[PDB]
């Protein structure tokens, strides 16, 4: 990076994964030590107590790439993350858009706020056995629109180009606002979340448009995004991100 | 702040200084609570445990503008700080001359990195009487070159154009090599790290530079400012910063 765009969005990357000041991972899965890992954090493998966004590096390359593809190209539409956390990515998104200025685009923030959902019988199998749930406390998931809002005012981030969707997928998606998507990041892990925004937000994806599936790893996600396609007839390449993340740019 | 450069300085600020996570302060001198305070990392006023720099928001800006203003002005000369704890004020310095594309100027880093110095009977008698050494472990203040090192490196601003003074000032200044200064920030609080670097670093500083006293609400720092610029017949403004630093600029 050279250019002030450059510096700062360089900067906003490694700030928002916390390289700056390194934050200790939650024990949990199969990380099973506490201590910062840089190649964890690079590839968004740890479970950061401090830092804004779990999805690392390499992920947060391919958000900007999808991003700024979509400005050069004049894609039309928003940016929405399905499964925001602390809300490092979307505040990743909203800088990419600031150090453009880019004044005619928003930034969807789309989450329970409440971490992930208590399984009941209407929960896809593969979602009910994994029943994700059980580790809301474990790497501190719950995090209220109060304090992700908190989080975009330390960046400065936060104006009427970021918008909230507070609730479960499958009630905000189907109304939700927007009109066009440019880039449509699903980052809910389940079935079930996975599904539900595919269904109801896929479709105001652009051509030329993203849909990145950050979860792609966890079979019952990648069960649902091969369904989806297969239904619709999707065939556009799926291209891998990392160890965890795919993502597929629209053609039609 | 809206362009590119305007961006990456303000957010650096914001990361150098940490309010980004907000880090607890240590409990030391008139801070009773460890909790993070706004207002006191905006003055400089508290001792992060985990920021880069203590100085604070205000003289963060302070340094940027005296930076700017020698770049736009035309001022020769390197950036030097004098007592640089973590790194953070210098780190801030390299980016923004990074940020302008500066390729002929260096920041000078210079510190004992192992804290304030136990005291002799050579002390003035107003540092005898602090002994800042005390308070060493106590801010964590001692902090090793490889640690500063470190620290540049997370910000990707570690280059050629960043050059280390290891030492006492008192050793280091007087054959210090550089030929001439634009910024001349001291950052060691006793009358006699203030002299040594107004004695041997000063005459270095170009017309028109800057001169910046963090620490002069310190009574053994003032009475050294006062006696190098009485012995100068030094007239420049003497201006405020905040509820600890001053500056003025140089005319003669
Ligand atoms: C710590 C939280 C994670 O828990 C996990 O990562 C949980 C992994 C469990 C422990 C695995 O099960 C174990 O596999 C071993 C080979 C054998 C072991 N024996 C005893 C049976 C067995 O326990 C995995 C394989 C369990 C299966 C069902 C699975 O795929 C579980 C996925 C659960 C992911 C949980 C959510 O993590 C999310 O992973 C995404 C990839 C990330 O992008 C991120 O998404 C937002 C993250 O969310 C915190
Ligand atoms: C905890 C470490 C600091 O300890 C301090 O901050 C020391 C504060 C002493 C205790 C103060 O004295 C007290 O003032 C109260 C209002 C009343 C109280 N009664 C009993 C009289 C009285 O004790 C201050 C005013 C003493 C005078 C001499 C002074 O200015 C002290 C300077 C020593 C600063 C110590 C070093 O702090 C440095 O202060 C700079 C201003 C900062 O920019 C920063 O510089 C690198 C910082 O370094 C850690
Ligand atoms: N069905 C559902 N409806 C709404 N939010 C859901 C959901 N299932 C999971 N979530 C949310 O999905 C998020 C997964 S963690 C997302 C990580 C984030 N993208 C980052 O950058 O770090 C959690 O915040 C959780 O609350
Ligand atoms: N006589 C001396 N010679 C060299 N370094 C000294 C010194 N007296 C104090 N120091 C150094 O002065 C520093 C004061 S703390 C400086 C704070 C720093 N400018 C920031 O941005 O946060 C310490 O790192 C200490 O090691
Ligand atoms: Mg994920
Ligand atoms: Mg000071």
């Amino acid at each position: 990076p050279s250019t002030g765009v450059e510096l700062y969005l360089d900067l906003l990357k490694r700030t928002v994964s916390n390289f700056i000041y390194q934050d200790a991972t939650h024990v949990a899965g199969l990380i099973t030590q506490a201590a910062f890992v840089e190649e964890a954090r690079e590839s968004g493998e740890d479970y950061p107590t401090v830092a804004h966004t779990m999805i690392g590096m390499k992920r947060l390359n391919n958000l900007q790439h999808c991003v700024e593809s979509a400005l050069r190209d004049g894609v039309p539409g928003d940016v929405l993350e399905t499964g925001v956390w602390r809300g490092g990515a979307c505040i990743f998104a909203r800088g990419i858009l600031k150090a453009y200025d880019v004044r005619d685009r928003t930034v969807w923030v789309a989450d329970s706020f409440q971490g992930f959902p208590k399984i009941t019988d209407d929960d896809h199998p593969m979602d009910a056995e994994m029943n994700l749930h059980q580790y809301n406390a474990a790497v501190d998931l719950p995090t209220s629109l109060a304090t992700v809002q908190r989080n975009f005012s330390r960046y400065g981030l936060l104006d009427d180009q970021v918008r909230f969707l507070p609730g479960w997928f499958k009630d905000t998606m189907p109304t939700a606002p927007f009109e066009r998507l440019a880039v449509l990041r699903m980052d809910g892990d389940s079935y079930g979340a996975t599904m539900d925004v595919l269904t109801h937000a896929y479709p105001r994806l652009s051509p030329g448009g993203f849909a990145i599936i950050d979860d792609y790893c966890i079979p019952a996600c990648r069960e649902a995004v091969h369904e989806y396609r297969d239904r619709h007839g999707i065939s556009d390449e799926i291209v891998e991100i990392d160890r965890q993340g795919v993502y597929w740019r629209r053609s039609a």
